[PDB]
């Protein structure tokens, strides 16, 4: 049916990409498919299934987003206000200068992609935010940041007097029914865990590290990210809170170039060139300084968008796609990182065949 289109599209990108197993979501007005593909682990050959987890690496930063928005529509968060009016301890520096908002589009003043290695633990890295000083001008320039977006969480948690994870299960993950997430992978689960595979044919697991959860950390199913795009499609039955707080992460924030930065999700005007994607996926965009233009006529949610996100981590590759305008949403998680362009060629043929562009 819907797997008539989806499964030739997914054997195809799995031989071409040599990726051991992938589960995919597919949300619609009417529901969600959810479908496995190959093998969790290539050196056992256990096969993906309604269990397996996958590292999402930086999709992860969708749900860092969805938890600020949540404590901004509580009214515990002010997105505009100096990030040090919620860590007195960073007052003084660059961060009573630098707001929440900029944290959640990359617009923190050049804030650097990777944890320094000489921050080691939550002491050095708030040392290392006192010293720290720009390099670009704030709100105007767009410079991909684990620390920026991990700054957040930190933000986020400190304003809603918790611990980051906790408060993520209690106030977002276990309301969406998100019950196969993990930061941490219990023991339980270990044998669910998929094993990824890197760029060299090796098997590999991501590593803990300074802000992993905040950034890159989560292992979750298909199922539960659909349960995520659900919501954002207006598909699911949600307290109204959250549902404003997950509508307010698909608010266009900056203009950078062709792309719209919203928080943590990115978007493009419909119709959009593949090109237009891959550029968005690329060094260009994600490894240099991009002007960033505030939207100041400061626009709502739009229906006639193609808004996704990627995430990877050494051995994983993920990539979400959501059509507002079709209510359709689109889950890819696979066990090997592989190209990017490979993914938004797989996800444009699918939602092509599909109907839904
Ligand atoms: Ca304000
Ligand atoms: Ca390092
Ligand atoms: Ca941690
Ligand atoms: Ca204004
Ligand atoms: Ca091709
Ligand atoms: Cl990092």
């Amino acid at each position: 049916q819907t797997r008539e289109v989806l499964d030739p599209i997914v054997a195809s990108l799995m031989e071409a990409q040599q990726i051991p197993g992938m589960a995919i979501a597919l949300v619609r007005p009417e529901g969600t498919t959810i479908s496995h593909y190959g093998a969790a682990d290539r050196e056992t050959g256990t096969p993906v299934d309604d269990d397996t987890l996958f590292e999402i690496g930086s999709l992860s930063k969708t749900l860092t987003a969805t938890l600020a928005s949540l404590a901004e529509v509580e009214g515990k968060l002010d997105f505009d206000a100096p990030v040090s009016r919620y860590l007195p301890e960073l007052e003084g520096s660059a961060f009573d200068d630098i707001s929440g908002l900029n944290l959640g589009t990359h617009t923190g003043g050049g804030l650097p992609l990777f944890v320094p290695d000489e921050v080691t633990d939550r002491a050095s890295l708030m040392a290392w935010y006192r010293e720290w000083q720009p390099t670009e001008p704030i709100g105007e320039s767009r410079t991909y940041s684990n620390l920026g977006i991990g700054l957040l969480g930190l933000e986020t948690a400190a304003s809603l007097d918790g611990e980051f994870v906790p408060t993520m299960r209690a106030k977002v993950l276990a309301p969406l029914g998100m019950q196969d997430t993990w930061y941490d992978v219990p023991e339980a689960r270990m044998a669910d865990y998929a094993m990824g595979e890197d760029k060299d044919g090796q098997p590999t697991r991501v590593s803990p590290g300074v802000l992993d959860d905040e950034a890159y950390g989560i292992k979750t199913t298909a199922a539960d990210l659909a349960k995520l795009v659900r919501a954002n499609l207006h598909l699911a039955d949600v307290d109204a809170e959250l549902q404003q707080a997950i509508d307010a992460t698909r608010q266009g924030h900056y203009r950078v170039g062709d792309m719209t930065q919203a928080l943590i999700w990115e978007q493009y005007s419909l119709p959009v060139a593949p090109e237009t994607l891959r550029a968005g996926q690329g060094y260009d965009m994600i490894l240099e300084p991009n002007a960033a233009e505030a939207l100041e006529p400061p626009q709502s949610p739009r229906d006639d968008v193609w808004v996704n996100k990627t995430g990877s981590t050494q051995g994983f590759g993920g990539y979400i796609v959501m059509l507002p305008g079709k209510h359709t949403g689109l889950v890819m998680l696979a066990n090997k990182n592989y190209p990017n362009d490979a993914r938004v060629e797989a996800a444009y043929r699918i939602l092509s065949g599909l109907g839904a562009i």
